[PDB]
């Protein structure tokens, strides 16, 4: 994975990893990761996480592009959707 | 490289790229990277680095086990060896 999603701030908490691509909530909660959970991640040199308030990549986005132990009150716990790319 | 350390801080600047292993002075230099010069570090899963403040790994040390894009005033321009390992 280049990319590890984490319920609790400071990478703790139940984590998901992620490789390219697109996910969705749904493709989300198959690795166990919550809608409206994500607190933390770890970004692997070289990639970059895009953050989407809503589900299917829509809303407003953020893109997370090292190591964030706790994410702002705008973006904590607010997650539905994320796309990682090169 | 599972670590880069950067010159500035919010990784920026010269930089220098570790694997697993030890870095002393020398060859930290070998690669570029200066004595009590680093300020920021970008640090791959499942790896880390051992900060120490003297050469040889001498004195006092930390670790970062994430990136950190600012070192503080305690190891801010102060590290001198480093030592990679897996996490
Ligand atoms: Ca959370
Ligand atoms: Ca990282
Ligand atoms: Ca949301
Ligand atoms: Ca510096
Ligand atoms: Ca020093």
């Amino acid at each position: 994975d280049v990319i590890t999603v984490y319920k609790d701030c400071n990478y703790t908490g139940f984590s998901g990893g992620l490789t390219i691509g697109d996910y969705n909530l749904a493709r989300l909660n198959s690795l166990g990761v919550l809608n409206d959970d994500i607190s933390s991640l770890r970004i692997t040199q070289g990639y970059q996480a895009i953050l989407y308030q809503d589900d299917n990549f829509g809303g407003a986005s953020t893109v997370i592009n090292s190591d964030n132990s706790c994410l702002n009150t705008t973006w904590n716990d607010k997650v539905s959707s994320i796309r990682v790319i090169a």
